[PDB]
């Protein structure tokens, strides 16, 4: 009856932590302790950073072609071991097997995009700016980088963070979430088996202690974070204070706009899948719906569609949404629903008291739909991050756009309509960096960049894409001048260069 | 005997400030008061920000073509008034007419690069990522931007900051240096004459009060700064604290590596021009020279070449370098030279006690050359920002590269040599974002980007170039699905999209 | 009185031609001979090519910055002389003053896009492909280039051809249409006034001898043509035969698809303006209209709207469309209308017998609308190139797309509809390189490229845009290796480079 | 023992040809018949083109992601089966096992570059060019493509041609060289095993009938060729005559410039490896060497180094260069050497009468070095394409540059020197699209495009790189306009769009 311990990854060797404080890993479907992740000690984190620094020079001096082949073999291994990572994700995080497979597939797509380093790391040149003078620039790695991933995406966020940084020539110190480290450990093992030199990738687990270590250590040049607003802002501030570039994606309150001329059944199915998919534990979940004009008549049909969802453990066949991450999240969602009810909101569907056969101890919360919600309610201002859908009613699209713009969180939004003018007006007037036309989850594919907004993102450059490549890299502009008279030594030049 | 007052540019009108606190403008060649710049009051700065916000919507909704026409006409007007701004800069800042004309010409080049907005604001697209699904991204402005420029470039840095934001569709709240506001006033007048809508560009003047206002007001999205390390770090921290993206080019310490096989006379001329040009008051001036191997023998010739420079007022014919900005700068430079002398340094040429005919009251300091300097000396660690050149000697290029890497400031560096292998080795091993091969001032043209480094820059994105355009813009990714069955309404779709 | 003779532009000097063969220039509104253009003799063309070759080296060695300044001043001069060029175009070609101003404005936009040569001429680099090995490429000019422009655009197409090629460093041998050379002469004079070195631009005139000379001379590297199918194919073949890269925009047949849900009045206005604008002599005019489904009911309203057009000389106030280029074009259009009538087609509006007050000698042809046209009719297969609109009726959008794909000409097409799904389906299934959604004239702006198609273009690279820049330039890839051991000569290297 | 017959790859099935004409495959090391390749009949080529056309729609409609995964798995299979293809190449073509491995490795690098289709096919967009108007473009496939590869690269050039067109969405009809079809058969089998739909790739064999079919079939949109000048020009003409874009790489006479300050031993080793590597049967081999100034003294050392090469069969250990392709090539090389001797040339090393132990019947020709060669000699003007090195001598670098510029073939060139000024001067003044600084084989990596020149290349767009994607694709520019008034139907619009 010995609980397995999550191994660290320092210097290319899976080593057990020598710390005293341990964090228990619970299965959200049964709340049973399945493992223990340790809090990395000062000495262990120091050794990890030292290994990253020692591997930086050799890994950077290595040609980009070798890193490309390494990442290609890593993507191959991911393809080979996709179902194992999906099962580990369903076990730790609790999301449905299909959700874990989609997560691993999006991570694989991000890796495959990163495999284009040959074309992404290309610089620029300008010959003959002046007589016998040239100008060109190079893209070079920054140094030791760090990453902090959330619990809702055990595999997608690490594959966003560390592959891009490593392939560009950096060495990454990945700090995965303390609730789902198994996916990150499997990814690190697959990377080590793909030819990655020892010390290039290192992993440490721990609570705010590790975050402070990452944000305070001077040898770390870049920090990537995805998670809540509080932790994201704290990390961004603590990083910028020491001079580290930090890109942090924070909570979101994406709004869905349903126009009267939109496809009824398809729009309702999309709303359901996006609001209750993965138990709503996504930074891109369409947790808010705005029914414009005659769209108010679709509330009964939306509730009927939401009633057809199956709430069961992730590993069970036919499951739609899994349980929540921890009982604390369930209590928070229940308290937020209670507050919404106390503020005058009407609940059309209530799944708080749902009970699953064989999983009575799991953190399950059924689909919840709240109507008559106003912008001044707590359930609207606070990020539910669960299987709850708040619905607002407006008479014109102008009011919907105004409501969307007034909300601080703008990670993404979607408008459903069959009229091109309406979609164009919405996409042009809405102050959201990720707009979706008939698409509820407008997650930009890897070749593009995850375009955060005012409140749902901090920093300057995005996570992946060309933005991602530019973030983990720095430009070295070289102004070269080779006078023609120096090609054949005849006499020294006594004239300073003049345009 | 009334001293002219520098008027504020708020709402497209040159208005005199009602503030009771005034700062006198002294001519550095004679220390005669030639003008006064007021500290903008709270109400005036609020009105300026309100005008910027009111102009933002209309200016952004304006087609990029009209902004390109505006930028082209502004470049034309600058060309028509180049020598006027040059004389105004020579009067206020004190730099020789040649340096002022060069500053204005480089700012004109920056503006002309900005005129390429049409080819730089183009987004990306991806057709048919999924059946009847498309993906694309748009570049859009941020909002009200701000800029804080130093005194050593009354025109170049303002034309780095505000034209880029203007052409991209953003409204700019520019804060020029209190010591040289006339150039910015002339530039704003020429811009208003080019057809820029009233209120699009607003200018305020003041001491740390205005900086705090800019860094604290929430309606400001981006801040650009160039200057010292203390003020740069302060502004960057105060901005990032409030969620604003900030790019701050801080102090620098450039090193000039002289190899034995380099062109003797040309290398010496370049070193002299870059160390004493513009009175050494430049962030890219080669205040440090590293004589590698047999380059030690060139110290007498370097001193002889430096002795041929003419120190006179900026408006006198044949003036090579003008006086310093203020007597405080002269006192600081003299105290730094004294400290260097105390620490064992050897002064080969001393210009502290120089006296100019007819300008005995000016802040003139002749060419100064210090030798036997070590990395641990005050004159080496502190940014002189004046007509002083500290020389170091090394037996091998490896030691020079090590010295350059240990130095925190890496704004730019130059290596002089006729061997391609040596230049390549230096450019590859040196940790400087701007390397120069036989080029003493490796300032990248506006088409490239000013690639800052570890200490000479704080932020993620550079000032001008593609990075400059990206800094003042944000990406809006749009994912649209247009299922074929919706083109010919026959029956509603009851199937959710599946990739 | 004497008739003015068009001067040749050789060596920067407007010289009178010694040719014995002359072509009269007739005013299309009164058929009065307003000028004569000579056929350049063999010696004159040889001298022009010699001047181009002599100017090539100096103009190419000239830094890109100087060429950018020259082109900016040329754009300024165009802005200063826009109305004069428009008046000259209205006098020679006959198009309305507004049409000539739009032509000159589009040419000015093309020039302003060309101003971005600094960012467009950028290359690529890949540092450290192997140990001590670098790789980069450069964009360089081709050499002497030539251009053959049609009559329908005396200014737009010349400004597409010669400015783009010249700013990249090439020397252009322009060849304008023998019917409208005055606009090209004025443009060349303005360019010479902008500071362009003499001999960089040379211009000759001729019908077939000049074309054969341009296609046969070996010193010409690139040829740009716009016009009919016969001449385009002939020039393309004669150029490819001699190893010259040739881009030839040929005739077109645009189809306007009108869906039932489109904006009735706006769609009709756009159709009228695009079918009868500029006397329908444009290569992008919607000479064909496809009424899908219930769109058949709009034929009476379309005819009524077309009846409101004013047919008068180009210089008269309120003139909507001017006369044709020559009596031969009028006879051709009349014979094509007669053939269409003889093939079963129905004419709703007949303007062949139109007579204008005071301009009875002008080649005026009123708006003509043909209905019941089938794909097998002569008027449908032949390019009318006049104020004639053939209307077809389809039962579904699939039939319209099939008809559009079956037509060999695909220069451009437009679909009018308020449903986004329909527009997406059309743009995806239509085999046309330039599609328009509610836009009748989908002429891409300068920053994009004029994307030819199956029959309306012969070649690989487009005219303007990034493709336009690439067409008049060639890549020079430089694989440079500088071993570190050569930086410090100690012993010769006896090992061949190995990956 | 019966001779194995090469199979045709039509409709995704390896089938034997019913043609009565067969071409024997001879092992160049023993001239023994190892296989036969049939000349595809008219019916078989028609069926192949029909399969390509039938596969084009489904393959193009397939998302780019699926094609990316297909190319990734194909690169994986190539990595797995690299040694088998290398052995097949050594057997058929005769090149050393190391040469075949390098061929397959470069082809694999090209495939990996093609895997970046997600980033290369991305279009452009310019939002808000006019009120409620957008503009964007899409990269789309052309159609059925064809390829004709030479014998000296059984795998490298096929992997240049067909993978690029495949991943872009085009169906390819690859015609490999009749002398080395086994490598192409293995590559097609591996591709079919990688998930490529049946009929997407088709292969036919022949000498002239297949070429005429490819150049005359109207369903073929693009043709890619590499080989001799005669065949390249013939194919380019026959293609452009029918309206097909053709890119044809042709013979080369690359020159190697050796400066006195260059690394003696390393330069000589590089010259030997590049002139005699792969038996000189390469389009980038340095068959010409220019000894500038004091470089004349290195002829004895060059001959001594060339004498150390081992001439043996490709599959034998320690082999440096294999035998020629056919006895006709050996006879041609010997006759060219004889003609050069008759014209006054001096042969320092003669390998014509070389005899290999155990391979007396093979087409082996030892290293040959010719000196005192002039530009007007036959051996200089004619492409030897064998293990022959003609050496020229010049007193200054200007003379060498003039000699290189006067030569028509400019596929590539290399200059050896330790002085940056000389290298820059050469790279700037030499009229060659591929310049090498201390690199004998300046073959651009797949990320860069092949940049052949005046006589060594015909066409507009280059083979691979971004140019490769641009060649096998076409841009579809879409000018979209959605007026805001149409989003909320209230009244029809009676105003035509106006800027």
């Amino acid at each position: 009856s010995s609980v397995p311990t999550v191994k660290l990854f320092i210097g290319g060797k899976f080593v057990e932590s020598k710390s005293d404080k341990w964090i228990d890993i619970h299965n959200p479907a049964t709340n049973e302790v399945i493992g223990r992740v340790p809090q990395a000690t000062k000495a262990e984190m120091d050794a990890a950073i030292a290994s990253c620094k020692r591997a930086f020079p050799a890994w950077a001096d290595t040609s980009v072609l070798s890193r490309q082949q390494v990442l290609l073999r890593y993507q191959q291994l991911i393809k080979e071991n996709l179902k194992e990572i999906a099962k580990l994700i369903t076990l730790e995080q609790g999301k449905t097997l299909a959700d874990a497979e989609g997560d691993v597939f999006r991570g694989l797509q991000v890796v495959e995009h990163a495999c284009s380093v040959t074309s992404l790391m290309m610089g620029e040149t300008m010959p003959s700016i002046t007589k016998d003078m040239d100008l060109y620039s190079y893209r070079l790695p920054l140094g030791v980088c760090a990453g902090i991933a959330p619990f809702n995406f055990p595999a997608m966020i690490p594959l966003w963070m560390f592959p891009m940084a490593m392939v560009c020539g950096n060495t990454f110190l990945m700090k995965p979430s303390e609730r789902v480290p198994g996916a990150t450990m499997l990814l690190a093992k697959l990377l080590q088996d793909s030819g990655a030199p020892d010390g290039t990738l290192n992993i440490i687990h721990g609570q705010h202690e590790a975050v402070n270590f990452i944000c305070d250590h001077p040898d770390i040049k870049a920090i990537s974070f995805v998670g809540s607003n509080k932790a994201g802002e704290y990390i961004f501030e603590r990083g910028s204070r020491h001079g580290k570039r930090v890109q942090a994606n924070m909570g979101a309150k994406n709004h869905g706009v349903v126009m009267p001329d939109a496809n009824k059944e398809n729009t309702l199915n999309q709303l359901v899948g996006a609001a209750f998919g993965a138990a709503g534990q996504r930074c891109m979940a369409l947790s808010t719906a705005v029914l414009v004009g005659e769209a108010k008549k679709w509330l009964p049909e939306l509730v009927e569609h939401a009633k057809n969802l199956r709430v069961n453990a992730g590993d069970q066949p036919g499951a739609d949404l899994g349980p929540l991450i921890t009982p604390q999240a369930k209590e928070r969602v229940c308290n937020l629903i209670d507050s919404g009810t106390k503020e005058g909101a009407s609940i059309l569907l209530d799944g708080r008291k749902i009970k699953v056969k064989g999983y009575e101890n799991g953190n399950f919360v059924g689909p919840t739909i709240i109507s008559n919600v106003k912008p001044n309610m707590t359930c609207y201002k606070e990020e539910i991050f669960g299987p709850v859908l708040v619905v607002l009613e407006t008479e014109t699209l102008d009011e919907a756009i105004q409501i969307v713009n007034n909300n601080p969180y703008g990670n993404g939004t979607a408008i459903f309509t069959t009229n091109g003018a309406t979609a164009r007006k919405y996409a042009h007037l809405v102050d959201v960096g990720q707009v979706g036309v008939n698409v509820p989850i407008p997650v930009p594919l890897p070749m593009f960049s995850f375009t955060g907004s005012r409140s749902s993102f901090r920093g300057d450059t995005n996570f992946y894409g060309k933005q991602g490549i530019q973030f983990y890299t720095q430009l070295k502009t070289i102004t070269s001048q080779w006078k023609e008279e120096d090609a054949t030594l005849s006499s020294p030049a006594v004239v300073m260069p003049t345009m």
